[PDB]
DNA sequence: AGATTGTTTATTGAGA
DNA sequence: TCTCAATAAACAATCT
């Protein structure tokens, strides 16, 4: 049970250091960061919705990504606020990769877009 | 009751 | 032929 879709050429981690870094405060909640990407690619505004399950891992599988607990009195509380830690990310991975969509045809590196 | 969040385990497949 | 980003899903706990 698995496929490749045609998304963006750009990393999960890439589109959501960028969406974060761009926030008024560089800081999302999941749901805000879900929103911001398909705002930003439409691609993801699509029929397929398990990016959003891939994002959601990508943030718990980076150490770039840092929770902070909305409500400092619940631990385990839902709906807290992701940073990035730029300096904390590998700087390969926002570069555009070579896949089936940058084949056929923002920049080609996202960079100037997160170190703001 | 069903959806969402955070963490984790696991597999896949294509690019270097 | 080896790697790891992409993708899928289990699980617990909170949330609507």
């Amino acid at each position: 049970n698995y496929q490749r879709y045609p998304k963006p050429p750009y990393s999960y981690l890439a589109m959501i250091a960028m969406v974060i870094q761009n926030s008024p405060e560089k800081k999302l909640t999941l749901s805000e960061i879900l929103k911001e990407i398909s705002t930003l690619f439409p691609f993801f505004k699509g029929n397929y919705k398990g990016w959003r399950d891939s994002v959601r891992h990508n943030l718990s599988s980076y150490d770039c990504f840092v929770k902070v607990l909305k409500d400092p009195g619940k631990p385990q509380g839902k709906g807290n606020f992701w940073t990035v830690e730029v300096n904390r990310i590998p700087l390969e991975l926002l570069k555009r990769q070579n896949t089936a969509v940058s084949r056929q045809d923002f920049a080609q590196d996202l960079a100037p877009y997160i170190f703001q």
